[PDB]
């Protein structure tokens, strides 16, 4: 019925150091998972996922009803129109099980020119009380930095595996004006669940998120030991095996564009599944004005006609047109 993609785990720990032939050997296996499923898990990748695993969970488990509406999104709180992207998504109790917390760059502050400007995309974090949530800001900011981190060398080994110089993605991925999100979602384990959160695929197979290309770079994720992601082949959809030790990595639809799809955006979706869960991804954005030049890598000379895309427009387009096709999460 249902068979297993092949998710290969590459040690991405060379991508830190100075042994280019071993940074070569990591490209040329992000090269071979980005032409098959178009999803690796980076392993020996110096991240304490342990303790954010934990700090999340005490987020989720202790913030209150009131605390939601005091940090909701605009879609939940008229009164927060500034807040597009960052804040609390509150579940439905009855309708919607899924829950989150997104947060942008720390470096986003009323001092940050593209605030002051009022350019979309950016915005200002908000965060709970520090007294309620003792040292969750602190956690929240230092793990994005270092997710940042574990990123921009996954950036260097996507432009080695493309035949580019280390800096090709990463030059553009800056502490200054990374567009970048990190999404803390909830999955609740709910008896009974309702029905109302449930979509069926055309399959028949039972979702919490349907299917959907990653507006991003590259996506870095972290979940908990749930099995619950499936991607699309051309011989139906594969169970994606959960590994709670590792990141799951993918192109986003950035990246196909820019290599004429060469890198394609794997189409992956979220299975139903009723257990307490965590969903913790890394949206690698770029900044407002970052164009990448597309080419071809299958051509002799490379050479691409699409047009060169703005991330911003690219990034303000891709998220409405995810809450419009999928849902407001
Ligand atoms: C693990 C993912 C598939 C996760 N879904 C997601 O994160 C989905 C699909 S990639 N992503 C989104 O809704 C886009 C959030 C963008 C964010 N608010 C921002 O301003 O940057 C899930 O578990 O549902
Ligand atoms: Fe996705």
């Amino acid at each position: 019925s249902v068979s297993k993609a092949n998710v290969p785990k590459i040690d991405v720990s060379p991508l830190f150091g100075d042994d280019q032939a071993a940074k070569m050997r990591v490209a040329q296996q992000i090269d071979a998972a980005s032409r098959d499923t178009g999803f690796f898990y980076a392993v020996n990748h110096g991240i304490n996922v342990q303790r954010l695993s934990q700090k999340t969970k005490e987020f989720h488990m202790s913030i209150t009803p009131e605390e939601k509406w005091d940090l909701a999104i605009r879609a939940y709180n008229k009164e927060h129109q500034d807040q597009v992207r960052a804040g609390y998504y509150l579940s439905i109790p009855g309708k919607k099980a899924v829950e989150s917390f997104c947060y942008l760059n720390p470096n986003f502050t009323p001092d940050h020119p593209r605030i002051q400007a009022k350019t979309p995309t950016h915005e200002v974090n908000v965060w709970p009380d520090e007294t309620k949530h003792p040292g969750f800001q602190d956690f929240a900011e230092q793990y994005y930095w270092d997710v940042f981190g574990l990123s921009s060398a996954l950036l260097k080994g996507y432009a080695l595996a493309l035949g580019k110089e280390e800096n090709f993605f990463a030059r553009h991925f800056k502490p200054d004006d990374t567009l970048a999100s990190v999404v803390l979602i909830r999955y609740p384990y709910l008896d009974p669940y309702p029905e109302a959160a449930i979509k069926t695929a055309a399959d028949g197979t039972k979702l919490s998120f349907e299917w959907h290309e990653d507006v991003s770079l590259i996506t870095v994720l972290y979940q908990s030991n749930v099995q619950n992601l499936q991607v699309e082949t051309a011989a139906g959809y594969q169970d994606i095996e959960a590994d709670d030790t590792g990141y799951l990595i993918d192109c986003g639809s950035y990246m196909a564009h820019l290599t004429n799809n060469y890198y394609k955006a794997p189409i992956h979706r979220v299975k139903w599944v009723n257990a307490e869960r965590q969903s913790l991804p890394f949206f690698v954005n770029l900044g407002y004005d970052s164009v990448i030049d597309p080419f071809d890598p299958r051509e002799p000379n490379g050479k691409s006609d699409r047009e060169p895309l703005s991330y911003g427009d690219y990034l303000q387009n891709g998220l409405v047109s995810l809450i419009n096709k999928n849902g407001q999460t």
